[PDB]
């Protein structure tokens, strides 16, 4: 039964506890990690092989410390800091200033404009990951190929990958924006 | 002396860090002005707040008083999870993958001149903006390098590390390479 919690994990970043699934448990023993027992009792912060048996079961980063519920939650909170934090629009008022050359403004502008569209959709495709996380199995809407390669770096950043990619790429977005509003005045 | 190492402090991620008087100084100002129960847990301490307010008060540092996963951080190990996480982005992410992809999605024939100037431009937008985070000197560790850029951008700069306990710019840089590897991965599919 994959919804199961296998157990309740006190989070390694906090100044109370994620539940850990056995999709998840089945997630880190599989391919590409394959964890071995010391491994995953660390990431369980813990016989663990007795537990595994009855419900039927088997390159290290900081990221493979986490539990899956962590990984989402440091995420989502690099994208609120890329989002509120993150100086996009002294950011603009500097490199802008770079390129003060009146005849290259239209030539900045377009190169702008493109940055922000070739971002966006690259955005929009990591929006259509739907990679099994948590108690979280969605059906796929991308081609099999193309989500294949997307749940790799799923699992070996426990879900942190794609989404702190997106963060990112807001702050990026964030100066493109504060560039162009800048330009125009 | 900024770089007297005020304690030593166990990694939240492994499977010690030192910190500076510097460090713990950048967590009592703003924009963060931890109180003694943050800093602590921070120090990953077991009165402890008395002992610590005390060790504080003798170094010349002044205790009285929004908090992220990122505020937990000592700055060694927020460096260690962006180098660790610009690793992935260089060694996991399928750059490939998705370039082949997202080329497919513009397969027109008459927009392919378009398509490539687009990821051309975007290369070197990208590339000046992390060019800029390259150029931060902000202080870090037991590092307090001359700055190189323009005091005012060197703030902005300065009040992102501090928030995000130098975890963030090296992050951003890190996502962005993942991107400049799809781009790059777009140009050589669409010449072939």
């Amino acid at each position: 039964n994959p919804n199961e919690v296998f157990c309740s994990v006190p989070g390694r970043l906090s100044l109370s506890k994620y539940k850990v699934t056995v999709a998840e448990v089945q997630r880190r023993l599989s391919p590409p990690e394959c964890l071995n027992a010391s491994l995953l009792g660390g990431v369980l912060r813990r016989s663990l092989r007795e537990k595994l048996d009855k419900i039927g079961l088997n390159n290290v980063t900081l990221l493979t410390s986490l539990v899956e519920g962590e990984a989402v939650h440091l995420a989502r909170d690099f994208g609120y800091v890329c989002e509120t934090e993150f100086p996009a629009k002294a950011v603009a008022e500097f490199l802008n200033r770079q390129h003060s050359d009146p005849n290259e403004q239209v030539t900045r502008k377009n190169m702008l404009l493109a940055t922000k569209q070739i971002c966006k959709e690259f955005t929009d495709l990591l929006a259509q990951d739907r990679s099994p996380l948590g108690n979280s199995r969605p059906n796929p809407i991308l081609e099999p190929g193309i989500q294949s390669c997307l749940t790799h770096f799923n699992l070996i950043s426990h879900g942190f990958g794609s989404p702190a990619v997106c963060a990112a790429v807001t702050a990026l977005q964030n100066y493109l924006t504060e560039a162009l509003k800048a330009m125009d005045k």
